[PDB]
């Protein structure tokens, strides 16, 4: 399996991309468990910039409500966690 | 707005998924002080497992040939970096 440079570049270049976020881990908030799943997948800006000085950052955002099953043995309740999801990204000086 | 639970879950569940891998100086003999792209995207095992202790690991993998433009001012030429890409994953006990 050989991947063409174009496909490699276009795909590695700064843009929004599904990222895994660890619940009870990423955001210091709620470091406790009982969550199913204990992590979620959310679009974010990732990749690299044509310059070692630039950085990949959002230029379009919005919160997404992720339904998360919360559990305390007898009762399992579908709760809702919210987080920042990116829709547009750009390369720019990490000053 | 709101992502259903039977969506949050089936996406967050351990599986192969595009992952951005930085191209550190690890590239030996790669004179080209400038790699383009400076990173690549590759399917790996990510997400989470229905319990602490277990982990997400590959049960199917293989090396992929990433065409990478190498540069040393005079000019540049297409190189080819190779890394493991996961094709199957599973949640297994802690090592």
């Amino acid at each position: 399996k050989v991947v063409s440079w174009i496909d490699v570049y276009t795909r590695a270049t700064c843009q929004p991309r599904e990222v895994v976020v660890p619940l009870t881990v990423e955001l210091m908030g709620t470091v406790a468990k009982q969550l199913v799943p204990s992590c979620v997948t959310v679009q974010r800006c990732g990749g690299c910039c044509p310059d070692d000085g630039l950085e990949c950052v959002p230029t379009g955002q919005h919160q997404v409500r992720m339904q998360i099953l919360m559990i305390r043995y007898p009762s399992s309740q579908l709760g809702e966690m919210s987080l920042e999801e990116h829709s547009q990204c750009e390369c720019r000086p990490k000053k």
